Protein backbone atom coordinates (compact mmCIF):
# COMPACT_ATOMS: atom_id res chain seq x y z
CA UNK A 1 0.00 0.00 0.00
CA UNK A 2 1.29 3.32 -0.41
CA UNK A 3 2.57 4.73 2.99
CA UNK A 4 2.66 8.46 4.24
CA UNK A 5 4.52 9.44 6.80
CA UNK A 6 2.44 11.91 9.05
CA UNK A 7 4.35 14.02 12.00
CA UNK A 8 2.23 15.52 15.00
CA UNK A 9 3.14 18.38 16.58
CA UNK A 10 2.86 21.36 18.79
CA UNK A 11 3.06 22.36 22.68
CA UNK A 12 2.96 19.82 25.45
CA UNK A 13 -0.93 19.43 26.26
CA UNK A 14 -2.76 20.82 23.40
CA UNK A 15 -3.93 16.85 22.77
CA UNK A 16 -0.92 15.99 20.11
CA UNK A 17 -1.38 11.88 21.70
CA UNK A 18 -5.34 12.46 22.34
CA UNK A 19 -5.76 13.28 18.80
CA UNK A 20 -3.46 9.87 17.64
CA UNK A 21 -4.90 7.28 19.85
CA UNK A 22 -8.36 8.68 18.80
CA UNK A 23 -7.90 8.29 15.35
CA UNK A 24 -5.78 4.71 15.75
CA UNK A 25 -7.71 3.06 18.65
CA UNK A 26 -11.04 4.93 18.97
CA UNK A 27 -10.91 6.30 22.29
CA UNK A 28 -10.06 9.20 24.53
CA UNK A 29 -7.25 9.14 26.42
CA UNK A 30 -6.83 11.60 29.39
CA UNK A 31 -3.63 12.09 30.89
CA UNK A 32 -1.44 10.04 28.30
CA UNK A 33 2.56 10.14 29.62
CA UNK A 34 3.77 13.37 27.96
CA UNK A 35 7.14 11.92 27.78
CA UNK A 36 6.32 8.97 25.33
CA UNK A 37 6.66 9.59 21.65
CA UNK A 38 6.04 6.60 19.70
CA UNK A 39 5.32 6.12 15.83
CA UNK A 40 1.71 4.52 14.96
CA UNK A 41 0.38 2.85 12.06
CA UNK A 42 -3.14 2.53 10.81
CA UNK A 43 -4.60 1.11 6.90
CA UNK A 44 -7.18 3.41 5.54
CA UNK A 45 -9.02 3.85 2.56
CA UNK A 46 -8.85 7.91 1.53
CA UNK A 47 -10.60 9.04 -1.21
CA UNK A 48 -10.36 5.21 -2.84
CA UNK A 49 -6.97 4.67 -2.48
CA UNK A 50 -5.55 2.49 0.20
CA UNK A 51 -3.15 4.37 2.74
CA UNK A 52 -0.82 3.32 5.39
CA UNK A 53 -0.39 6.09 7.69
CA UNK A 54 2.55 5.98 10.22
CA UNK A 55 2.22 8.90 12.54
CA UNK A 56 5.05 10.08 14.96
CA UNK A 57 3.24 11.62 18.01
CA UNK A 58 6.10 14.11 18.78
CA UNK A 59 6.89 14.20 22.28
CA UNK A 60 9.14 13.93 25.44
CA UNK A 61 12.01 17.06 25.39
CA UNK A 62 12.38 19.73 22.81
CA UNK A 63 15.56 18.44 20.79
CA UNK A 64 18.08 20.29 18.15
CA UNK A 65 20.77 18.39 16.81
CA UNK A 66 21.58 16.81 13.02
CA UNK A 67 20.23 13.65 14.16
CA UNK A 68 16.78 14.92 15.47
CA UNK A 69 16.47 17.19 12.42
CA UNK A 70 17.34 14.04 10.11
CA UNK A 71 14.10 11.82 11.56
CA UNK A 72 12.09 14.83 11.43
CA UNK A 73 13.48 15.76 7.88
CA UNK A 74 11.63 11.69 6.86
CA UNK A 75 7.92 13.74 7.53
CA UNK A 76 6.14 13.58 4.85
CA UNK A 77 3.46 16.36 6.23
CA UNK A 78 2.97 17.80 9.92
CA UNK A 79 -0.22 17.99 11.89
CA UNK A 80 -0.08 21.33 13.52
CA UNK A 81 -1.67 21.16 16.58
CA UNK A 82 -2.76 24.15 19.17
CA UNK A 83 -5.68 23.76 22.20
CA UNK A 84 -8.41 26.52 21.87
CA UNK A 85 -8.20 27.27 25.25
CA UNK A 86 -4.73 28.06 24.93
CA UNK A 87 -3.63 31.16 23.00
CA UNK A 88 0.23 30.54 24.00
CA UNK A 89 0.09 27.32 22.10
CA UNK A 90 -1.56 28.99 19.48
CA UNK A 91 1.23 31.68 18.97
CA UNK A 92 3.66 28.35 19.42
CA UNK A 93 2.26 27.69 16.18
CA UNK A 94 5.20 30.54 13.98
CA UNK A 95 7.51 28.87 15.81
CA UNK A 96 7.06 24.68 14.82
CA UNK A 97 6.09 25.94 11.18
CA UNK A 98 9.31 27.42 11.27
CA UNK A 99 11.13 24.32 11.97
CA UNK A 100 9.49 22.55 9.84
CA UNK A 101 10.05 25.16 6.96
CA UNK A 102 14.26 24.91 7.64
CA UNK A 103 14.24 20.75 7.91
CA UNK A 104 12.15 20.50 4.73
CA UNK A 105 14.03 23.61 3.41
CA UNK A 106 10.81 24.43 1.78
CA UNK A 107 8.26 27.25 2.21
CA UNK A 108 5.98 24.23 0.76
CA UNK A 109 5.28 21.81 3.23
CA UNK A 110 2.31 19.81 3.68
CA UNK A 111 0.72 20.93 6.90
CA UNK A 112 -2.59 21.35 8.36
CA UNK A 113 -3.50 23.59 11.53
CA UNK A 114 -5.56 21.75 13.83
CA UNK A 115 -7.23 23.74 17.08
CA UNK A 116 -8.20 20.67 19.23
CA UNK A 117 -10.52 20.80 22.31
CA UNK A 118 -13.10 22.31 20.75
CA UNK A 119 -15.67 20.58 22.74
CA UNK A 120 -14.54 22.70 25.40
CA UNK A 121 -16.84 25.78 26.64
CA UNK A 122 -13.58 28.40 27.53
CA UNK A 123 -12.50 29.10 24.11
CA UNK A 124 -9.80 31.95 24.05
CA UNK A 125 -8.73 31.39 20.01
CA UNK A 126 -11.39 32.64 18.13
CA UNK A 127 -11.58 30.39 15.16
CA UNK A 128 -11.33 33.50 12.94
CA UNK A 129 -8.29 34.08 14.11
CA UNK A 130 -6.68 30.78 13.39
CA UNK A 131 -8.61 30.85 9.79
CA UNK A 132 -6.67 33.84 8.45
CA UNK A 133 -3.74 32.54 9.81
CA UNK A 134 -3.85 29.63 7.99
CA UNK A 135 -4.77 31.28 5.18
CA UNK A 136 -1.44 33.47 5.64
CA UNK A 137 0.28 30.28 5.45
CA UNK A 138 -1.82 28.75 2.63
CA UNK A 139 -3.00 25.79 4.66
CA UNK A 140 -6.05 23.81 5.92
CA UNK A 141 -7.60 24.66 9.32
CA UNK A 142 -9.85 22.28 10.98
CA UNK A 143 -10.91 22.46 14.52
CA UNK A 144 -11.17 18.75 16.63
CA UNK A 145 -12.12 17.39 19.80
CA UNK A 146 -10.32 13.76 20.75
CA UNK A 147 -12.78 13.57 23.42
CA UNK A 148 -16.01 14.04 21.26
CA UNK A 149 -13.97 12.58 18.11
CA UNK A 150 -15.17 15.56 16.05
CA UNK A 151 -13.91 16.11 13.01
CA UNK A 152 -10.68 13.93 14.24
CA UNK A 153 -10.51 11.83 10.94
CA UNK A 154 -11.38 14.90 8.79
CA UNK A 155 -7.98 16.63 10.48
CA UNK A 156 -5.65 13.53 9.65
CA UNK A 157 -7.25 12.69 6.08
CA UNK A 158 -7.32 16.12 5.19
CA UNK A 159 -3.09 16.09 5.82
CA UNK A 160 -3.20 12.55 3.65
CA UNK A 161 -5.11 14.70 1.24
CA UNK A 162 -2.34 17.14 1.12
CA UNK A 163 0.28 15.07 1.08
CA UNK A 164 -0.84 13.19 -2.11
CA UNK A 165 -1.59 16.73 -3.98
CA UNK A 166 2.25 17.63 -2.65
CA UNK A 167 2.97 14.28 -4.70
CA UNK A 168 1.08 14.72 -7.90
CA UNK A 169 2.86 18.52 -8.59
C1 LIG B 1 4.85 18.00 26.86
C2 LIG B 1 5.87 17.19 26.07
O1 LIG B 1 7.19 17.33 26.58
C3 LIG B 1 5.76 17.48 24.57
O2 LIG B 1 4.83 17.00 23.94
N1 LIG B 1 6.71 18.31 23.82
C4 LIG B 1 6.52 18.49 22.40
C5 LIG B 1 7.87 18.71 21.72
N2 LIG B 1 8.64 19.77 22.32
C6 LIG B 1 9.02 20.82 21.42
N3 LIG B 1 8.76 22.10 21.71
C7 LIG B 1 9.09 23.06 20.91
O3 LIG B 1 8.79 24.39 21.28
C8 LIG B 1 8.64 24.60 22.65
C9 LIG B 1 8.92 26.12 22.91
C10 LIG B 1 8.53 26.44 24.35
C11 LIG B 1 9.88 26.56 25.05
C12 LIG B 1 10.88 26.92 23.94
N4 LIG B 1 10.30 26.36 22.73
C13 LIG B 1 10.51 27.25 21.63
C14 LIG B 1 9.20 27.95 21.51
F1 LIG B 1 9.21 29.03 22.33
C15 LIG B 1 8.14 26.99 21.93
N5 LIG B 1 9.68 22.99 19.74
C16 LIG B 1 10.11 21.87 19.16
C17 LIG B 1 10.77 21.30 18.02
F2 LIG B 1 11.06 22.32 17.18
C18 LIG B 1 11.02 20.12 17.80
C19 LIG B 1 11.77 19.78 16.49
C20 LIG B 1 13.18 19.76 16.59
C21 LIG B 1 14.01 19.76 15.47
C22 LIG B 1 13.42 20.01 14.25
C23 LIG B 1 12.03 19.98 14.12
C24 LIG B 1 11.58 20.09 12.83
C25 LIG B 1 10.22 20.07 12.62
C26 LIG B 1 9.34 19.94 13.70
F3 LIG B 1 8.02 19.93 13.49
C27 LIG B 1 9.79 19.85 15.00
C28 LIG B 1 8.75 19.69 16.13
C29 LIG B 1 7.91 19.57 17.02
C30 LIG B 1 11.18 19.87 15.24
N6 LIG B 1 10.79 19.28 18.45
C31 LIG B 1 10.20 19.34 19.50
C32 LIG B 1 9.69 20.61 20.18
C33 LIG B 1 8.23 20.21 23.62
C34 LIG B 1 7.83 18.99 24.43
N1 LIG C 1 -11.68 18.39 26.69
C1 LIG C 1 -10.67 17.91 25.92
N2 LIG C 1 -9.52 17.52 26.50
C2 LIG C 1 -8.51 17.04 25.74
C3 LIG C 1 -8.66 16.96 24.28
N3 LIG C 1 -7.49 16.46 23.81
C4 LIG C 1 -6.67 16.24 24.86
N4 LIG C 1 -7.30 16.59 26.00
C5 LIG C 1 -6.75 16.52 27.37
O1 LIG C 1 -5.63 17.39 27.43
C6 LIG C 1 -4.57 16.78 28.15
C7 LIG C 1 -3.32 16.71 27.29
O2 LIG C 1 -3.58 15.86 26.17
P1 LIG C 1 -2.36 15.06 25.51
O3 LIG C 1 -2.88 14.16 24.42
O4 LIG C 1 -1.57 14.32 26.57
O5 LIG C 1 -1.52 16.29 24.92
P2 LIG C 1 -0.05 16.25 24.31
O6 LIG C 1 0.94 16.65 25.37
O7 LIG C 1 -0.05 17.27 23.19
O8 LIG C 1 0.23 14.84 23.82
C8 LIG C 1 -5.05 15.39 28.53
O9 LIG C 1 -5.50 15.42 29.88
C9 LIG C 1 -6.23 15.13 27.63
O10 LIG C 1 -7.22 14.31 28.25
C10 LIG C 1 -9.94 17.41 23.73
O11 LIG C 1 -10.18 17.39 22.50
N5 LIG C 1 -10.87 17.86 24.59
MG1 LIG D 1 1.84 13.32 24.25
Amino acid sequence: MTEYKLVVVGACGVGKSALTIQLIQNHFVDEYDPTIEDSYRKQVVIDGETCLLDILDTAGQEEYSAMRDQYMRTGEGFLCVFAINNTKSFEDIHHYREQIKRVKDSEDVPMVLVGNKCDLPSRTVDTKQAQDLARSYGIPFIETSAKTRQRVEDAFYTLVREIRQYRLK
